[PDB]
């Protein structure tokens, strides 16, 4: 199995009321927040701190997430977040995350693709082996492919809402927290849709960075699905018609 | 001392990167979030859950906050949140909170006023002693908390609109009071925020904000007589109706935080 011998770093996290939505379940923003928390803690423990990575003239940037949701963590549940830098090729790193309950049953499974961005030239460079080696990552030629989100196009029922990038959207690394894109994406859908649908799967592709003070336009299409008791939502986050993030979500329709 | 015999409930909390702003320090939203987390856990441990309080046709609604900030918790700091239902009178309940560091030194001190609002009629009902007795709160007068500045708009007032989001409505089907700080603090520009630290905060909640409403946040950056400080006077409204009035005291830093 790819990355079987890579380190599996884990930690426990109590899901707070403020990390949940009105149904008492953790939000997508929270799911990514805790996934990245485990990854940063693994990295810090190996001496791969944000300051140490930045001292090599580079920075890690996530390009894609593929999320399989069995059930979202509940309010006051102590979940286990496990993370693994499973693999890498010259330009891409493949990182996996597991969110499990106290018994170890899988709640969410996240796969991701990360690139190494040069702090000076602002372009993708080869992965510095000293910044991946500590994770015990498996070297590969072909990095695993994550399913691309639906290329967003306008429809007759397209929901559009503006959102301004706030000061609190910028986390300690001086860039916008990617997790906050879900605040905009999910809020585009009406409360009625959100209260009678559960998350099944999410495909995310980060295309262009959104910066402080910019106004993003979040677009959403509620589309039909071939799978029974399911619906698909196609989303786009853009600034001045430049595509920043594309997301496709598979939901399951609740009975009542 | 007001509420000496009242029970002291405490817990530890690890400040995460996502609970902090760009300077690696906890936001005001996080500060209130963890204070209220300590209060709900004290209440759950004593049997006073959100279900049994709501079974009596009533619910706690915070009307006021006075926050004394020595320093905000830092990213990855393990802070101790101590809480106490100090005292109460026929209508108002006085609740205190202490945010302390790993070595026991005080980071923040929060005082507050709470009232019981009916579920059906939506009026200020009398405090039921059964819902306060488990905290061991003394029956009292409750001193008046420091009032915010009465907001007056001027030619230089900073105004920004904010829309209430789905995630702003927390598990009890109401817009979480902590999220008001997202609007209040964001009204001020990053150039101000990056060279100012929190010293004090006063909050008055007049009217609750609901889902689908567009709030209008106002802010005046004012001079202060206190050495190395400035004052910001804030107002959150929903179509010519006061929702929240806030006054924040800040310490001007020698250099901006990169």
């Amino acid at each position: 199995t790819l990355g079987a011998n890579a380190s599996l770093y884990s930690e426990q996290h109590r899901i707070t009321y403020y990390e949940c939505d009105r149904t008492g379940r953790a939000t997508l923003t929270t799911l990514i927040d805790i996934a990245v928390l485990a990854s940063e803690d693994q990295s810090d423990a190996l001496g791969l701190t944000t300051e140490m990575v930045q001292s090599h003239g580079v920075g890690w940037v996530v390009t894609q997430y593929a999320i399989d949701i069995t059930r979202m963590p509940r309010q006051d549940e102590v979940v286990t977040i496990a993370v693994r830098g499973s693999a890498y090729n010259p330009y891409f790193a493949y990182r996996e995350f597991w969110i499990r309950d106290a018994d170890g049953q899988q709640l969410a499974y996240i796969t991701s693709i990360w690139v190494m961005m040069s702090q000076t030239t602002r372009r993708i460079v080869k992965i510095l082996p000293e910044l991946v080696a500590p994770y015990q990552s498996e070297v590969v030629k072909r990095i695993p492919r994550l399913p691309r989100p639906i290329s967003f196009e306008a429809t007759d029922t397209t929901i559009t809402k503006p959102y301004h990038v706030r000061f609190f959207d910028i986390d300690p690394n001086r860039h916008v927290n990617n997790a906050h894109y879900f605040d905009w994406l999910v809020d585009t859908l009406p409360a009625t849709f959100l209260l009678q649908h559960d998350l099944v799967h999410v495909d995310v592709r980060y295309e262009n960075e959104v910066k402080y003070g910019q106004t993003v336009t979040a677009h959403a299409n509620i589309l039909p699905s071939e799978v029974a008791d399911q619906v698909t939502t196609s989303h786009l986050i853009e600034v001045d018609d430049e595509k920043c993030c594309e997301v496709t979500i598979q939901w399951r329709t609740l009975p009542e």
